[PDB]
C-alpha cells in the first residue's frame, strides 16, 4: 500500500472525526485504533502534520482546552468551509457512481 493512498486515507479519517466533534490528537488516536480494532494506530507526528497543513487551508480551526487540569489541551475543529469541502466531496462521489452504471447500461445496450 503505497505512501499516496495511506495519506488520503488517513485524512479522509481525521476529516469525519472531526465531522462527528471537536477533539484533540490524542484522543483521536485512541478512538481510530479502538474503532480499527487495533489495527491503525495513528502517530501523533502525521496528526499534527496533517493538521498544520489543514490550517492554512483553513479546513479547520485550532482552540485551547479547559485547563483545570488539562495545563495544555489543543482541540481542533472542523470549520464551515471544511463542512461546506466534504459536503461536495459528498456530491462529486455520488456524482461519479451514476455516470459508471450508465456507462455500463449504455455500453450492453449498443
Amino acid at each position: 500500500i503505497p505512501k499516496e493512498l495511506l495519506r488520503a486515507q488517513t485524512n479522509v479519517i481525521l476529516l469525519n472525526v472531526l465531522k462527528q466533534g471537536d477533539n484533540y490528537v490524542y484522543g483521536i488516536i485512541k478512538q481510530v485504533k479502538e474503532a480499527s480494532n487495533g489495527e491503525m494506530e495513528l502517530n501523533e507526528a502525521t496528526l499534527y502534520t496533517i493538521f498544520d497543513r489543514l490550517e492554512q487551508d483553513g479546513i479547520i480551526s485550532s482552540y485551547w482546552g479547559d485547563e483545570s487540569q488539562g495545563g495544555r489541551r489543543k482541540y481542533y475543529r472542523l470549520t464551515e468551509i471544511g463542512h461546506e469541502n466534504m459536503r461536495l466531496a459528498x456530491e462529486s462521489l455520488s456524482r461519479v457512481d451514476k455516470i459508471i452504471e450508465n456507462l455500463e447500461a449504455n455500453k450492453k445496450s449498443e
